Parts: C-alpha cells; structure tokens; sequence
C-alpha cells in the first residue's frame, strides 16, 4: 500500500552500519555491525572523541547533509529502545538531555508499552498496535524526520520542518538489559 510504494518511489535506502567507535562501552555491536545489544557491565575501550561516554548510544558510520534517506529497524518485542537521527556535533562526553535543542530527533519505547518522543514537553504516542519494525525517514531539505510502522505502514510521528545545519547520523539508544537486540534491516539492495 501507500507506505511501501512511497518509500520505494521517493527515498534512497540507507545501508546503515553501526559504528563501534561511537558506541558507549555498555553496548555490544554485532560482528556484521547490523545489531546492537546492551551488555551487563561496560567494556574496556578507548575514550576516543567519537565515543558516547554517558548516553547509551551508537551511531551509524555514514552521515547525511542532503537528500531523502530511509532505514528500517527491527525492534521486535524489546521493551525499551529509542531511535532517530542526531547532529554530528552533539555533546558526546557527559549526559545532556536528548532533545531536538541538543541535536537529537528521536522517539521510542520505555517501560514496555509507553511510546513517546524525546522532546520537551514529551509527546505520548498511542500505538494500540505495537510496532515490530520501525521505518526512519530523513528528508534533509524539508527538515522532516518521520517514523512509521514498517509492517502496516501507519504513521507514528514526524518532526516537522527542522532547519538542519549539521550532518545527521542515525542514532540508536538502549538503556536496559533485554534478550532481543536492536537490528538494522539491510534492505541492501
């Protein structure tokens, strides 16, 4: 239907590779760099400038300054996750609040069934069908970051008409210990 036909007509499928150099030491990025899990305890890693040292986040390797791009994320039945995009120059050392003011445009799930945007004030999102796969859509020039249920195509949230002035990375955050990983669909190609 509309979602499938639209994504294919208009957005370039991004091949998102999770970047281990960015990941907080509490995260474990899979071998193929397509999945991330949250570990019990932090790994011993470099404190290189790219690495988030407080927020439990990882970025894709590739950033964008133009165009229409999408990727789909298999969240499955994981009870907590937040995903979206963030500016290249976000504060990576120390924990700043994850909001659009601070360069993050993200939504997600907390506490098993509370869907929300990471904004001030928060928008609580009523999803009586829980998504298992989420499509993330970037239109850099219009400034719209959209989230869809990637199975039934229903719209979840859009951040509308942002004037981006930095490169944008895919971002993924998982706070809790859960058996289901967060998985990037490759769609490639």
């Amino acid at each position: 239907g509309a979602y499938n036909e639209w994504k294919k007509a208009l957005f370039k499928p991004a091949d998102v590779i999770l970047d281990p150099k960015t990941a907080n030491p509490i995260l474990l990025v899979s071998e193929d760099q397509r999945s991330v899990q949250r570990a019990k305890e932090p790994q011993d890693l470099p404190d290189n400038p790219e690495r988030f040292n407080a927020h439990y986040c990882v970025l894709g390797c590739e950033s964008f300054i133009s165009g229409r791009h999408y990727w789909e994320v298999e969240v499955g039945d994981r009870k907590e996750w937040h995903i979206g995009v963030c500016s290249k120059n976000v504060q990576r050392k120390g924990a700043v609040k994850m909001t659009p003011e601070n360069g993050f445009w993200t939504m997600g799930l907390t506490d098993g069934n509370k869907y929300r945007t990471l904004t001030e004030p928060r928008t609580n999102l009523k999803l009586p069908k829980p998504p298992k796969k989420v499509g993330v859509f970037l239109d850099y020039e219009t400034g719209d970051i959209s989230f869809y249920n990637a199975v039934d195509g229903s719209h979840i949230h859009t951040f509308l008409d942002v004037s981006f002035s930095e490169a944008l990375y895919p971002v993924f955050r998982i706070l809790t210990l859960e058996p289901t990983a967060l998985t990037i669909c490759p769609a490639l190609e």
